[PDB]
């Protein structure tokens, strides 16, 4: 609990939150948890290098319908 | 060590949390930092960490349309 979590998105912003409404999505969002994604805030699977790289075990998360 | 979660669920390979659209509230409000202790959900926990690591990190909220 030393390194930051996001090394590079929208550091002019001092706090990232994003927000939206279950009515504008499709049948399905993924977000990205990892802050590693070239489209955050979502995932586009960079995790997984991440994981690989740092022994990690971070992963999306999804907003759907049933 | 550069992990972004540190103690969350440390047996899962890779952590990913899957929700219906149709069982979440008028507002769900999920963890990004990897230090609620509520995790999925947020519960304040990235001020402390944007504090002290000089981060800007928060939360992801899906909520119903006004
Ligand atoms: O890691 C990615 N996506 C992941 S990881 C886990 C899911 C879960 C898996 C099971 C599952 C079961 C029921 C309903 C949704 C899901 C989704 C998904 C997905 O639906 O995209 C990824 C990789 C490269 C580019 C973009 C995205
Ligand atoms: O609604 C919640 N949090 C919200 S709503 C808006 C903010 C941000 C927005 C950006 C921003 C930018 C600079 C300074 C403050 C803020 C506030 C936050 C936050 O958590 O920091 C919430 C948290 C936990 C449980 C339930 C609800
Ligand atoms: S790209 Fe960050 S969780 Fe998938
Ligand atoms: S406790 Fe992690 S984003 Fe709020």
């Amino acid at each position: 609990n030393k390194a930051m979590i996001n090394l590079h998105i929208q550091k002019d912003n001092p706090k990232i939150v994003h927000a939206f409404d279950m009515e504008d999505l499709g049948d399905k969002a993924v977000y990205c948890r990892c802050w590693r994604s070239k489209k955050f805030p979502f995932c586009d699977g960079a995790h997984t290098k991440h994981n690989e790289e740092t022994g990690d075990n971070v992963g999306p998360l999804i907003i759907k319908k049933k």
